[PDB]
DNA sequence: GCAAAACGTCGTGAGACAGTTTCG
DNA sequence: CGAAACTGTCTCACGACGTTTTGC
């Protein structure tokens, strides 16, 4: 889906403000690794705005709205239309440019993550940066606790 | 000054998030009905963000940035440049675009509001108005309290 | 007497994760 | 296995005012 210039120059303006980009390593025993490799795109608005984020749903084609209380998120997590979306909306952010960035190296470096330890581990670390990034307050997972768990 | 399109398209989505249009009866003794009309367009952004707020003041080329701990503000609140800007800005507006046709339209009728304490009251009215459309939990000021005072 | 700057603050409206679950 | 959803909430990073002082 090719998305209009002038939505993606409004939305990266907006997602700089109230948006969010995310990378989480998430414990979970089903995975070989031990962990899922887990990336958002969320944009988080009082819930007698989410119209706005209904409205996106539509205008990006991919994606829902989750409420929870006073809140709404728009919530955009399949890695596919992901990439295929922050790819078109990185060279207009600002503030969240490199966080984008970081997110489509990993996506594409998925597969590849897959095979071995050594690469996830990796990739692990990249995710380390987008959360340096960001505001991070209450993170717990990391590619240190990561490595100690394949040892 | 006339601003680039796509300044104003990104713009107005930050602004639409982390931006805040605002009108203002302030209780003040040496104004002739007691009471200034303060109109603020303004960008709450972290500190550690500063450098962005400092960007749009040579951006805009008007407004300065001012300092509160964790937080900084770019500040604009001269009624010429901000009606120049705003016009410029409300059109790519989605979630601020009536506040700003209204602070627009109390700034055109302020000459007038001057003459008449009835003319002063309708424009009070018009700053209820903007309060109503944002997220207000704090005034205490309002066209009422004019009228009280108006007597 | 008004415009504009300066300085101060309530109560969130966001951001940024964590943990668990679903099911092709 | 693993992509993606579902559910919770911590810690702010904002928004949206308010009061007081400048300066022409």
């Amino acid at each position: 889906t090719k998305y209009n210039k002038e939505f993606l120059l409004y939305l990266a303006g907006f997602v700089d403000g109230d948006g969010s980009i995310i990378a989480q390593i998430k414990p979970n025993q089903s995975y070989k690794f031990k962990h899922q490799l887990s990336l958002t795109f969320q944009v988080t608005e009082k819930t007698q705005r989410r119209w706005f984020l209904d409205k996106l749903v539509d205008e990006i084609g991919v994606g829902y709205v989750r409420d929870r209380g006073s809140v709404s998120d728009y919530i955009l997590s399949e890695i596919k239309p992901l990439h295929n979306f922050l790819t078109q909306l990185q060279p207009f952010l600002k503030l969240k440019q490199k966080q984008a960035n970081l997110v489509l190296k990993i996506i594409e470096q998925l597969p590849s993550a897959k095979e071995s330890p050594d690469k996830f581990l990796e990739v692990c670390t990249w995710v380390d940066q987008i959360a340096a990034l960001n505001d991070s307050k209450t993170r717990k997972t990391t590619s240190e606790t990561v490595r100690a768990v394949l040892d």
